[PDB]
């Protein structure tokens, strides 16, 4: 066929696996979730041309916006009576010759007012990116203006005939591959499930077991006698202290071989997506030992059987009730489960507290009461939940009449819901719907690190997660680019190879012709993937890269497609000159693309990106968005902290790019060392002389205030003279994150005096300091949720929450308001001896 094997190579290519090695997995939990069912995706592209081609424009190029559409007091201050001079660039002679204009226009406008001024048929395009002005916001949310409005910048918008996009943009539509078409509440048993024996064990030999729903164990944890390890002959009918009916949905049985130190763990659900409890004999291949894990057991992972087949397998019996016994459905539970002192304050205590306050049973108790005032408080969802047992069928009802019917909350918070814990099929439910009808496409695109890896914690493969997060990918090509690249870089784990593959073919078949620059992306990079390979000392690295690159092969797949950071940076020809590699600990690639767009000059001439191979880049994009979120609460409140939160993304395994910082010069280390102590702030004046002086001082200490704080609160690691650098407008920021929650720069703030510390200007520098932690420590529900969904990340920091106990400690929680404004400044005052 033409239009079945069409895309079948294609898709191969753009996930690195055959979908033949995937027609042929036995496992029969894939073909159901390939089937049709996840295919009304289709719809997604019935919405993404329901009115062609605006419906289709905007499908194509996704307007990179601000989630803040009114603009706030200080940057309504940074406007000539809230003004945007802007400058448009007309072009309209077939030649070369570029007829600019320049208005000044309220920053309120929309870019219709901006094509009425200037001169619908045109579309206003960023000039040196893809990135167009097509929907109807206004022209200050776009971070291009915005950021144009904050930094002062001159904005750069040219005209282009609609007609110059709408037939630059082939059509590529869907076609469907060769595929497209009693009750367990009236039983009266224990949990009566057998061992058989273990068919590889390694070397009184025992099965350690339990039932778990989240990391709470469900009943006693039964165990076998100590066989020989020779003959595992265990053949034991473990009774459970668990009565078969209160087995919850989500409660897979944890299976341990144990020598009681876990020898293998195993999740097993005590369910299946058709709702069965599972029965028969069953042979699974337990997982490694535990990852830096001395419990019990290890409920932290996943379900399922281990994909690879040389681990050591056991057999188990599950039981045998003569029929199939389905989980009821909702209707069912929810009919079985059909004051002003401490009542109304002591639970608004309990809500305005992190979700990690370790809740006591007696307080637990108490949540558990008050059910029908829980509901009016939504922000105690995530903690009364935990006052739940789910050793309980009752209780597990009486939840699903409110967690059902729980008014919606705010997507921050509903991300809590999607952690290790909280592994209820409803509750997830709740999180993805309220994520879905409140989150934006900008806090989505913040929020997708999350959760992508917030999938592998839903226990089938046809989550509704994953409907969510399909839909997002088949509406724009940042959600999609992203999503996409989040995925490619998560297939080299075996755990979750088997969901991202057949989450990424679903993708590929309905993303359109972006799959083909898509496969132009990972053509190119799997070229710079190997070449890094290739790679693993400058001179002759330069020109091993230069004829590495002038090759035709190679220098068709590296020109004319896409960034991986940005989609709307249209990268050109390669600039074979400024393309070179450092002398770093990875060796990453410098590389520098023209820019095909007619009026490069006007952004930047040339595009700069750094691509490591060797190291992960999960925990700098966590990082990175950590600080957009505090920057967009500080320059929200009227606090004019300012930095910088680019571009990042990991594209494989520890493989990924970043987006180059032109303007911001030198590491210090050079910059300021000289790879004396008066060296920062000479070189920022004789770059900044006249009435300029202020803000190349005003706006340093605002960009180290912010990040001297920033790197306390989630204690990020060591600050040195190579991982900090300037701009020339006083911006200065950090750039080499990574690892985390495990003077030069004084005389500046106090403009060039060898004594700050009796400086006014010092004096305002720790009162922004201060008030820099006054709104973090007041939006801590969000940065601890955001943590926590990072846990089976495979982060090497963020395991377990003793590590996100680190933040606790920085913010120090538990402490009164007025309380914690010294508890900062004693380590403040021991950093630098005084303030
Ligand atoms: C965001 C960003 N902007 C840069 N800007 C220049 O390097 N510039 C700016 C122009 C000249 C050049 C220079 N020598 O000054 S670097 C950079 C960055 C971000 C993250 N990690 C790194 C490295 C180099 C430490 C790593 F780890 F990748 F090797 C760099």
């Amino acid at each position: 066929n033409r239009e079945e094997k069409i895309l079948n190579r294609e898709i191969g290519f753009a996930i690195g696996m055959p979908v033949c090695e995937f027609d042929m997995v036995k496992d029969p939990e894939v073909q159901d979730f390939r089937r049709n069912i996840l295919n009304v995706c289709k719809e997604a592209v019935d919405l993404r041309d329901l009115n062609s081609p605006h419906s289709r424009a905007m499908y194509v190029y996704p307007p990179n916006v601000e989630s803040s559409p009114e603009l706030p007091k200080h940057i309504y201050n940074k406007l000539d009576k809230g003004q945007i001079i802007v400058v448009i660039w007309v072009i309209v002679s077939p030649n070369n010759d570029k007829q600019k204009y320049t208005l000044k226009i309220n920053h309120d406008c929309v870019p219709e007012q901006v094509i009425a001024e200037a001169i619908g048929k045109y579309i206003l395009k960023v000039c040196g990116c893809d990135e167009y002005f097509l929907e109807k916001y206004p022209l200050s949310q776009y971070k291009y203006i915005r950021s144009c409005i904050m930094l002062g910048r001159m904005p750069n918008l040219m005209l282009m005939a609609k007609e110059s996009l709408y037939s630059q943009l082939p059509m590529d539509c869907f076609t469907m591959p060769s595929y497209s078409r009693k009750s367990l509440w009236v039983i009266n048993s224990a949990l009566r499930i057998k061992i058989l024996c273990a068919t590889y064990v390694n070397v009184k030999i025992y099965v350690r077991t339990g039932i778990y729903h989240g990391g709470e164990p469900l009943c006693d944890n039964v165990n076998t006698q100590r066989v020989p390890c020779s003959n595992p002959r265990w053949n034991e009918w473990l009774n459970y202290d668990i009565y078969i009916p209160d087995l919850p949905r989500a409660a897979r049985l944890c299976l341990s071989i144990c020598s009681h130190c876990p020898l293998a763990w195993g999740n097993i659900n005590l369910f299946d997506y058709t709702d069965t409890l599972v029965s028969g004999k069953m042979a699974l291949n337990l997982w490694p030992v535990p990852h830096g894990l001395e419990d019990l057991l290890n409920p932290i992972g996943v379900t399922g059987s281990n994909p690879n087949k040389e681990t050591p397998c056991l057999e188990l019996e599950f039981d045998w009730f003569s029929s199939v016994v389905k989980f009821p459905d909702m209707s069912v539970i929810e009919e079985h489960a059909n004051l002003r002192e401490n009542d109304k304050e002591q639970l608004k205590a309990i809500s305005t507290r992190d979700p990690l306050s370790e809740i006591t049973k007696q307080e637990k108790d108490f949540l558990w009461s008050h059910r029908h005032y829980c509901v009016t408080i939504p922000e105690i969802l995530p903690k009364l939940l935990l006052s739940v047992k789910w050793n309980s069928r009752d209780e597990v009802a009486q939840m699903y009449c409110l967690v059902k019917d729980w008014p919606p909350i705010k997507p921050e918070q509903a991300m809590e819901l999607l952690d290790c814990n909280y592994p209820d099929p409803m509750v997830r439910g709740f999180a993805v719907r309220c994520l879905e009808k409140y989150l934006t496409d900008d806090k989505l695109s913040q929020y997708l690190i999350q959760l992508v890896q917030v999938l592998k914690y839903e226990q089938y493969l046809d989550n509704l997660l994953v409907r969510f997060l399909l839909k997002k990918a088949l509406t724009n090509q940042r959600i999609g680019h992203f999503f996409f690249w989040h995925l490619k870089s998560e297939m080299h784990n075996k755990t979750v190879s088997q969901r991202f593959g057949l989450l990424l073919e679903s993708y590929c078949r309905a993303c359109g012709m972006y799959l083909k620059h898509l496969n132009r992306q990972v053509e190119a990079m799997e070229k710079l993937i190997n070449l890094t390979d290739i790679l693993k000392t400058q001179k002759v690295q330069m020109k091993f890269l230069v004829e590495q690159m002038r090759r035709p092969d190679f220098m068709d797949a590296l020109q004319g497609f896409l960034s991986p950071l940005n989609p709307a940076h249209q990268l050109g020809n390669l600039r074979l000159e400024e393309c070179r590699i450092m002398s770093s600990a990875k060796r990453p690639l410098w590389l520098n693309w023209e820019n095909p767009d007619i009026m490069s000059e006007l952004l930047f001439q040339n595009n700069e990106i750094i691509f490591k191979n060797g190291d992960d880049l999960r925990q700098d994009m966590l990082t990175l968005q950590i600080i957009r979120i505090m920057e967009n609460i500080w320059q929200n409140q009227g606090l004019d902290l300012r930095m910088l939160p680019y571009g990042c993304l990991s594209i494989g395994d520890c493989v990924g790019l970043i987006e180059v910082v032109r303007n911001s010069h030198t590491i210090m280390q050079i910059q300021c060392k000289g790879g004396n102590s008066h060296t920062l702030h000479q070189w920022l004046k004789d770059k900044n002389k006249g009435e300029i002086y202020d803000a190349a001082i005003d706006l340093f200490t605002r960009s180290c205030a912010g990040y001297c704080v920033a790197t306390f609160i989630l204690g990020i690691g060591d600050r040195h003279n190579s991982n900090i650098m300037v701009k020339d407008d006083g911006q200065l920021f950090h750039i080499d994150f990574g690892h985390f929650l495990d003077q030069d720069f004084l005389i500046v703030i106090s403009k060039g005096a060898q004594e700050c510390t009796k400086t006014r200007e010092f004096e305002r520098f720790q009162e922004m300091c201060y008030k820099a932690y006054l709104a973090i420590r007041q939006h801590a529900n969000l940065f601890i949720n955001l943590f926590s969904m990072m846990l089976g990340s495979g982060m090497p920091e963020l395991q377990s929450f003793d590590d996100i106990a680190y933040i606790r400690k920085t913010l120090a929680l538990d402490k009164t308001e007025q309380e914690a404004l010294e508890y900062f400044m004693k380590q403040m005052n021991d950093a630098h001896h005084g303030g």
